[PDB]
C-alpha cells in the first residue's frame, strides 16, 4: 500500500498535511 508509505511522509500522518491538489 502506497498509502502505509506516504502515513510517515516525516511521520504516520503527515500525509494529510501534503498532498495538494494541484501538482
Amino acid at each position: 500500500n502506497s498509502t502505509t508509505f506516504h502515513q510517515a511522509l516525516l511521520d504516520p500522518r503527515v500525509r494529510g498535511l501534503y498532498f495538494p491538489a494541484g501538482g
